[PDB]
RNA sequence: UACCUGGUUGAUCCUGCCAGUAGCAUAUGCUUGUCUCAAAGAUUAAGCCAUGCAUGUCUAAGUACGCACGGCCGGUACAGUG
């Protein structure tokens, strides 16, 4: 299942101003980013083997 | 600038101090037009204090669902300032 898809966003509407909704950044959230951290901290290893 | 002068006797030569002389640094008195520097509650009380200020800090890079502001899609995690 994604994590994504079940946030619980917050309706926000204040008078004179259009509605908006808001939901917060997900954390300990696997994303490409911290793939390629790890996938450095890794590569680091092997350059101070070799 | 390696310097002296008055005072003891009726007069003299001494010893010897007192007083005189010139800096310096604290106070005080009188006086004071222009410019450059510049010390400044140490001495008696490391005595006592009204009031105000004298120590705070964010980058792309720890934590933003404060509309407090803000652009588009509109479930389509999180635009950005903060
Ligand atoms: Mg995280
Ligand atoms: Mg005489
Ligand atoms: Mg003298
Ligand atoms: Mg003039
Ligand atoms: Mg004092
Ligand atoms: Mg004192
Ligand atoms: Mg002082
Ligand atoms: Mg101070």
């Amino acid at each position: 299942d994604d994590v994504r898809q079940y946030v619980v966003r917050k309706p926000l509407n204040k008078e004179g101003k259009k509605p908006r909704t808001k939901a917060p950044k997900i954390q300990r959230l696997v994303t490409p980013r911290v793939l390629q951290h790890k996938r450095r901290r890794i590569a680091l290893k092997k350059q101070r083997t070799k």
